[PDB]
């Protein structure tokens, strides 16, 4: 289901890439996308899939377009257009200067200072989860770790019931990796139905949790509106529930297949941080976009007002012009170049938290379970979308090679 090519589009710029179901999926999701960067592919393509939209294929263009909010508006950041349109999250669906007051409040909630306060819990949960798995000699890493670890931390931060996870997680997933089961607007509303009463409650009676702080915040000197708070909290949820979770499964699938990479990290822990960045570059997973505010000519291509463009953050650090031998994982790259957390005014406030969680996982897993692999005859499936993911991750190990801490 291809949409008819609009008049302004040169047919030589056509490359029908399905962000929800790319052709090379079996190879790995990063590998499916990376098709976009082959020699046969122009820098700026038009896809007839998912209603028709441009895609920038190179790090140089992606960065440029991210910097340029004047032309590339966040007002409609998701594809398909109906999704982009229903999209009302704060501060993500706003351009500067309006975005700033909101970002500033989001940052109070998820920023460094919060990470620093949550450290011991992050550590405590990881060690608790891993120690619990260790003696088993096998898990479902996605379900057994990647999901609980980050989500239980977020639930704790937000002051929400762990019981709500399954419902919440389903809804967040419909938004990034739609099933057809629900439209975006519907998923969005259900999430909002959830949030509304909570916000009310926290406006009347303030906690110290993330939601209580957002609900009672000041922005441009006056108090945040209930609708505003609902719109920030909605984003905080998708961020917390759908990001780190997918990231850890890609990284663990790689560690499982690469003993040499595991060893390195065991012997020379001083490299953990560097390895983390390199994993963030290699297993990049987010792709959203922007909307043209007007007619514009970008790198010789005519963009029309209202066109959407996908600016795949995942792609920048996969770009040969940015990284020599991109698909190769090398812990000692002189320069790890990526835009994994985005670029421009919308750079991820949740990045400090995301790194702390990744570094603790790596440190803590490798300590106790140094030797593991993917289960004999399990087939690892990737899933593509706004945020890509791994279906299931069956791991096996010999209990006897583990170390109790
Ligand atoms: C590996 C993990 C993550 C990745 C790769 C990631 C990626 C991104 C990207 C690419 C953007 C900007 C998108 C755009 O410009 O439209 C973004 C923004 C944001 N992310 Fe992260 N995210 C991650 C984890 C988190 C976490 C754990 C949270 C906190 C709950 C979070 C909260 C946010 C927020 C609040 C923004 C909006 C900032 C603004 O609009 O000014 N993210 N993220
Ligand atoms: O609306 C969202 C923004 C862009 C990406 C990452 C995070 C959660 C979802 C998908 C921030």
């Amino acid at each position: 289901n291809l949409a008819p090519l609009p008049p302004h589009v040169p047919e030589h710029l056509v490359f029908d890439f399905d962000m929800y179901n790319p052709s090379n999926l079996s190879a790995g999701v990063q590998e499916a996308w990376a098709v976009l960067q082959e020699s046969n592919v122009p820098d700026l393509v038009w896809t007839r899939c998912n209603g028709g939209h441009w895609i920038a294929t190179r790090g140089q263009l992606i960065r440029e377009a991210y910097e340029d909010y004047r032309h590339f508006s966040s007002e409609c950041p998701f594809i398909p257009r109906e999704a982009g349109e229903a999209y009302d999250f704060i501060p993500t669906s706003m351009d500067p200067p309006e975005q700033r007051q909101f970002r500033a409040l989001a940052n109070q909630v998820v920023g460094m200072p919060v990470v620093d306060k949550l450290e011991n819990r992050i550590q405590e949960l990881a060690c608790s989860l891993i120690e619990s798995l260790r003696p088993q000699g096998q898990c479902n890493f996605t379900e057994d770790y990647a999901e609980p670890f980050p989500i239980r931390i977020f639930m704790l931060l937000a002051g929400l019931p762990e019981e709500d996870i399954p419902h919440l997680k389903y809804l967040t997933d419909q938004m990034t990796r739609p099933d057809g089961s629900m439209t975006f607007a519907e998923a969005k509303e259900a999430l909002y139905d959830y949030l509304i009463p909570i916000i009310e409650q926290r406006r009347q009676k303030p906690g110290t949790d993330a939601i209580s702080i957002v609900a009672n915040g000041q922005v441009n000197g006056r108090p945040i509106t209930s609708d505003e708070a609902k719109r920030m909290c909605g984003l905080l949820l998708v961020g917390g529930l759908d990001t780190v979770v997918n990231f850890l499964s890609f990284s663990m699938e790689f560690l499982a297949k690469s003993p040499e990479h595991r060893q390195e990290l065991i012997e020379r822990p001083e490299r953990i941080p560097a390895a983390c960045e390199e994993l963030l570059r290699r297993f990049s997973l987010v792709a959203d976009g922007r909307i043209l505010t007007s007619d514009y000519e970008f790198h010789g291509v005519q963009l029309k007002k209202g066109d959407q463009i996908l600016l795949p953050q995942m792609l920048s650090g996969l770009d040969e012009r940015e990284n020599a031998c991109p698909m190769h994982v090398d812990f000692s790259r002189q320069k790890v170049s990526h835009t994994t957390f985005g670029h421009g005014s919308h750079l991820c406030l949740g990045q400090h938290l995301a790194r702390r969680e990744i570094i603790v996982t790596l440190k803590e897993w490798l300590t106790r379970i140094p030797d593991f692999s993917i289960a004999p005859g399990a087939q690892i499936q990737h899933k593509s979308g706004i945020v890509s993911g791994v279906q299931a991750l069956p791991l096996v190990w010999d209990p006897a090679t583990t170390k109790a801490v």
